[PDB]
């Protein structure tokens, strides 16, 4: 088994809690030899049996052979892992630069060709990953992070691996997922999953990323879920106003109830929105906005 059996202490002296999610703490660290800025990722290893406190010893090594995979500048890298016994602490790229949307929260205008600049950069580790048969299943605009903010266009990284998987030809892998909004419809049901279902939560974080508000979320979880496989999203004339009909294209053909007909990534990057062929529809592009006024009061009731 490759890994190490040094204490982290003595290589790093660890600083500001970052952000802790739940069954894993994540601290700002820095290496002693070198003084370089790094993030150290310090998850609870599982006890024995039904415990309610870590992360699987076979789900941990699963995490980071996805990591240790992946090489590419608009998703994150980790840089070492250690292991003692409670916990494996990863070191990954630090990261302090806020999440997209809080960037774009900050914008005064923004029109529909400066929103495509971001979501290319997505869509371009979410290709990486794609070739490399990955899926990061939990693609949310929390996930959705930022190198710098200082930057005129900051460049984005994707973080937290721990809902990816090696999708493999014949084998099959079923199982019920993350967040109710940013979920597609086959992982609801108990079926099979692919990468397919990454490319649906794209076209709900450009929906929301074009409005603010969100295609399926209801009032309760249990409208959401009904929405989701009911398949029921409305471009409301109050919020999608002034939006591009190649815009809301590039949303309608991601957001399908099937699999087959849903859009691979290679699709996502080929099409008219993202990469235009002619001025024709690089001018309904650059004259069409995205609507600040909802996207501020929608974004700001998620703190």
């Amino acid at each position: 088994e490759p890994f190490k059996q040094q204490k982290v202490e003595d290589f790093y002296d660890i600083g500001e809690e970052l952000g802790s999610g739940q069954f894993a703490i994540v601290k700002k660290c820095r290496e002693k030899s070198t003084g370089l800025e790094y993030a150290a990722k310090f998850i609870k290893k599982r006890q024995s049996r039904a415990s309610r406190r870590g992360v699987s010893r076979e789900e941990i090594e699963r995490e980071v052979s996805i990591l240790r995979q992946v090489l590419h500048h608009n998703v994150i890298t980790l840089h070492d892992v250690y292991e003692n016994r409670t916990d494996v602490v990863l070191i990954l790229e630090l990261v302090s630069g806020g999440e997209l949307f809080d960037f774009l929260a900050q914008k005064e205008s923004l029109s529909e060709e400066e929103a495509t600049s971001f979501i290319k950069q997505i869509l371009d580790g979410v290709n990486y990953l794609h070739t490399k048969k990955i899926a990061h299943f939990d693609l949310k605009p929390e996930n959705i992070m930022l190198l710098d903010k200082n930057i005129p266009i900051p460049h984005i990284k994707l973080i937290d691996f721990g809902l990816a998987h090696e999708i493999e030809d014949g084998v099959e892998f079923k199982n019920i997922f993350g967040t109710p909004e940013f979920v597609a419809p086959e992982i609801v049901n108990y079926e099979p999953l692919g990468l397919e279902a990454d490319m649906w939560s794209i076209g709900v974080i450009t929906y929301i990323l074009l409005s603010g508000a969100s295609p399926f979320l209801g009032d309760t979880k249990q409208e959401t879920l009904a929405n989701i496989t009911a398949v029921s999203y409305d471009f409301d004339e109050e919020f999608f106003s002034q939006t591009s009909e190649l815009a809301k294209d590039f949303i309608r053909k991601l957001l399908v109830k099937e699999t087959r007909k849903r859009l691979t990534i290679q699709e996502a990057l080929r099409h008219p929105w993202i990469t235009p062929v002619d001025n024709q529809q690089a001018m309904v592009r650059r004259e069409s906005v995205v609507n600040l006024e909802n996207f501020r009061k929608q974004y700001v009731r998620r703190r």
